[PDB]
DNA sequence: ATTTGAGAAATTTATCACAAAA
DNA sequence: TTTTGTGATAAATTTCTCAAAT
């Protein structure tokens, strides 16, 4: 499966949830492409990699395709997350997941600063000492670790998660993590610098 | 300019700053590829698009190439940013830029909630009423707007920024913004769902 | 002795076109 | 009356060679 497909699959997934909220039961690839700003052929091709969910001369059943993509994306289950780093980013993600997301459940947040190791970072979430990270991940079968520590300590924390059996890592620190589990990176500063690149190109 | 180049250029830029902090004056493309986990040929190709910064049989002057990429990225200037939305994401980005970044200066943050209007979101940064957004952007020549409002209000905020002369937008809301200025998106939930995709694929 | 950079090839991704179903 | 889905084309991206500098 081509690399850019997974990203577009997530976009189709959110769009289908919107159509369900609107009451739409059937949608064509051209109607989907019209509101995502993509070519209908690309949408049909990407879905081709995983199966035949369409009805020739009719379209796609919104609920069936939504459920199908959800199964492919692994979203049909609840994912247990831990946040390492109770700073700006760590608390922002903790307060959001507990509130807005129902498929991702943050059950722990960790820090190394004695001032924060006792404070509450989100509703029903008390900051734990990072010394307990491995024990917590193994005991509660945590599956996703979000790294929100400075770059100088991201790799070390990444290896502890992988050692404790983490299945994947969401990395916010501006460094390339080296581990055997999947890693998605969110580099805010890199995005700004990609933005300035495009800005000066237009000028 | 191929699409993936700008992203890798930002990666070379951070790596070169690290080499400067280490005292390295000259570096080969193979040494750069060694610390970025890329092929040396790719690094040389990407640099080819913008000029000839290397010394045949020698390598690249670290400081000269750093300055060259910095000029291409548009980082040799100070960029004025405003944050719309003083929530979790908005406050996290405000406190970081004011503290950690020297090339991006957040000079304003805006919200529509009377409870937060007037409050301080970061050192020396007081939340302003979003009704003043356009006026602020025009007067102070703000160049980059960071959108940290719920998805239902992202497009409307994007159009006000573009109307006030904003040059680019960093978008955190899970929706595709439609404007004539460049837009870089950071979709945290989409990243998690791309991560779950990779997790269930491997296993 | 090395190491960059300019074609050329190889690889990957997007787009098209149309028969096949409903 | 139409729209999905498969092959094939087309386009974009990555990788490879190696002459030319040093
Ligand atoms: N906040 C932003 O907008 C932003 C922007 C760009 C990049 N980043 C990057 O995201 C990451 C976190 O950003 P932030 O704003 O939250 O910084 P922050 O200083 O507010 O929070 C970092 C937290 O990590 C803790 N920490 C440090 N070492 C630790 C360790 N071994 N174990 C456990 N905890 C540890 C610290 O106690 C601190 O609380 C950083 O790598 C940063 O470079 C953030
Ligand atoms: N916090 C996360 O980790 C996370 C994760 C996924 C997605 N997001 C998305 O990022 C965006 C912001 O996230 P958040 O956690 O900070 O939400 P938040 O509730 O913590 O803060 C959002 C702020 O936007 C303000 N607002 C609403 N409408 C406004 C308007 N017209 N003008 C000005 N201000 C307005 C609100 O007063 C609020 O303070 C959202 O779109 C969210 O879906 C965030």
């Amino acid at each position: 499966i081509p690399k850019p497909v997974s990203k577009r699959l997530v976009s189709y997934y959110m769009c289908l949830e919107r159509l369900l909220d609107e009451g739409v039961e059937v949608v064509s690839s051209e109607e989907l492409a019209r509101r995502l700003d993509l070519k209908a052929s690309q949408i049909r091709k990407d879905l081709s990699y995983f199966g035949e969910f369409g009805k020739r001369g009719v379209g796609y059943n919104v609920e069936h395709l939504y459920d199908a993509i959800g199964e492919i994306l692994g979203v049909k289950k609840e994912w247990k997350l831990v946040v390492v780093g109770a700073g700006n980013i760590g608390r922002a993600v903790a307060n959001y997941t507990v509130m807005k997301e129902k498929g991702f459940r943050i059950i722990g947040i960790f820090d190394s600063d004695p001032s924060k190791i006792g404070k509450e970072a989100a509703p029903g979430l008390t900051v734990s000492d990072v010394s307990e990270l491995e024990k917590f991940v193994e005991e509660h079968g945590v599956e996703i670790g979000v790294i929100a520590v400075p770059a100088e300590h991201a790799q070390e924390i990444a290896e502890r998660l992988e050692k404790a059996g983490i299945k994947g890592i969401l990395n916010f620190a501006p460094v390339k993590i080296k581990v055997s589990v999947p890693v998605e990176n969110i580099d805010i500063t890199a995005s700004l610098r990609v933005l300035t690149f495009e800005i000066v190109r237009r000028n």
